């Protein structure tokens, strides 16, 4: 059997191209050459509080969104969260191998805990304990995650081979996939703050499902610098905005750093936004086509629901009953 | 009926204390209730133990609930890792539990031990719980799990029944032999307490150490405050006979401590007889465990995924094909 890939992304805010170059294109890419598991992960969305009714149509609208970036569900297992009773199951007994000291120190926590103060809840706090449990159960080998995340992957890790040293090879210790370029796709009027999928101020983000006209008055408003001349040239400290750009030009086109400050030699940020503003509005139509056409069919998303879930199922439960054999529970039957 | 839910600990060894007090009150009201009790052994991991015990332990508890006098027909009883619908729920009473609230329940620390209050509150609201008894340790647990379940009710409409505590106390006294102002609990001073499965000798020698005072001439009479060694010992005697304090008082007239601590120690193994029989008769017989487990966890499971859907409906999840 092949090495497992496992990844997810939540059903909350709308995903952005961030969400896309630093995870989804990975994900489509790893399909053939490894068994790939894609999860929608609504248990860890409803940290922050979610309106019902947007949450259930975020779940679906992600589906969509996977079928749509080219997730294949004759190749790869494509799944929601809660569907699989294992991954609470899992949970609950990493919290018991987990430390105070590790959570409270998370980036992401304290991060969230700012931004949302009214609600500073434990499953914010107890996040990365449940994203060990998504990882864990399925045996996965590699991750394709955001630049964001090697954190919490870095703890799944530590959790992994915590709980083997006591018990045996029961987990796989799972391995970081950040790319290259893409892994940390920064804001457009805030270069040196990651794109968030629900920022405040809209027009930070470059939206998935956003209108093609609307993404490419964004990208021509994105910020840049002072520097005179103007040059294209990738500098993350001095030159953030521009690097910025050219990042995501790099991830769509597939075209290098050297060679795009090669043909963007002798221009300046008029070129370098325009280039950005056709190639992504491209993608975005061509994403936004197949979209739709997967989003209105919800017999098809039923049946991938259904399917996912059920093979997922049988390699969680197969992890969980080692799990609670080794640590000494009475077994069902 | 109403719900009554009660979680066991697999890890101690329940003492007479234990039996004589709230749980021989609770064998009698079986049919006034409907009795749910969950043997927790997923609480029992926050704290680190031998894997092999704790399967042992496990089933010890049920064997020893059973021989106390629990009835599988009447009320439910089942292990809580056979039920996923804890977890399932206790992470979504996570995300609406305060950060706050459990760092002010009175960093090498496992997270377990941190948040276990919550997968309590769930084990609890999960069974639409009325009544939940409770100890003075225990009190702030319930409270929380009350104040989570109004928090969601309030946003999302009756999911949740508030759980009650249950007040009235059992009426048997049970002090420790060597520090009689002390309670008896499941203590590290093992000659404080007189475990279920201590063979007659063992309680001869236990009682007979238990501390009484220096009266002379020495008088069997009940005195919290002057007399506290001998007002246990017939605390003690009266939990296990049935007999009044007055009643003893008469019967031991003019009779010194020897008399009332040879009494003492034969009554109590008396009740323990008929337990001990009962226990390693139940604890031996690997089918009929195995089906109580089965059929609990059946019933449980039952309340259990009815109230989760209704949760999971309230939140927005999409309902599993
Ligand atoms: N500005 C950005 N630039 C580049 N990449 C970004 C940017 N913002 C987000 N990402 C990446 O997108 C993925 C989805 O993030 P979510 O917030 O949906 O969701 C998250 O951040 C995960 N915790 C969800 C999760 C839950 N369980 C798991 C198990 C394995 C892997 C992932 C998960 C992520 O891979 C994230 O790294
Ligand atoms: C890490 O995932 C978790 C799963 C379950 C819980 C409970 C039962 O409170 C907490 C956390």
């Amino acid at each position: 059997t092949k090495p497992i890939v496992f990844s997810g992304a939540q059903p909350s805010g709308e995903l952005t191209i961030g969400n896309y170059m630093g995870a989804l294109r990975q994900w489509v890419n790893m399909q053939d050459d490894y068994h790939c598991i894609y999860c929608i992960v609504d248990q860890h969305a409803i940290t922050v509080r979610q309106d019902a009714q947007k949450l259930r149509k975020a779940t679906l609208d992600t589906l969509a969104l996977y079928l749509a970036c080219g997730i294949d569900p004759e190749k790869s297992t494509i799944f929601v969260q809660s569907h699989v009773p294992e991954h609470a199951q899992l949970g609950w007994a990493l919290n018991c191998y987990t430390y105070f000291g590790e959570l409270s120190r998370m980036t992401q926590f304290k991060d969230k805990s700012a931004r949302y103060a009214e609600n500073i809840n434990a499953g914010l706090f107890d996040y990365p304990v449940l994203m060990a449990a998504d990882i864990l159960l399925y045996q996965t080998n590699l991750v394709p995650v955001g630049e964001d995340q090697k954190q919490h992957l870095e703890l799944s890790r530590d959790i992994a081979q915590r709980f083997n040293a006591l018990y045996g090879e029961i987990f796989k210790v799972p391995e970081p996939f950040i790319p290259k370029s893409g892994a940390r796709v920064m804001s457009l009027l805030e270069p040196t703050k990651k794109m968030s999928k629900s920022d405040d101020n809209r027009n930070n983000v470059i939206g998935l499902l956003e209108d093609p006209k609307s993404v490419v008055k964004k990208i021509k408003r994105a910020v840049t610098d002072s520097d005179e001349p103007p040059v294209v040239r990738y500098d993350v400290q001095n030159k953030a905005g521009v690097s910025n750009l050219l990042d995501i030009l790099s991830a769509v086109t597939g075209q290098s750093i050297p060679e795009l400050e090669k043909q963007f030699e002798g221009k300046m940020y008029g070129h370098l936004k325009g280039e950005v503003a056709d190639a992504v509005s491209g993608m975005l139509t061509e994403l936004q086509e197949r979209y739709h056409r997967f989003r209105n069919d919800e017999a098809f998303l039923q049946q991938v629901m259904k399917d996912g879930a059920e093979k997922a199922s049988a390699h969680a439960s197969r992890t969980l009953k080692a799990v609670y054999e080794a640590i000494g529970f009475v077994a069902k039957r």
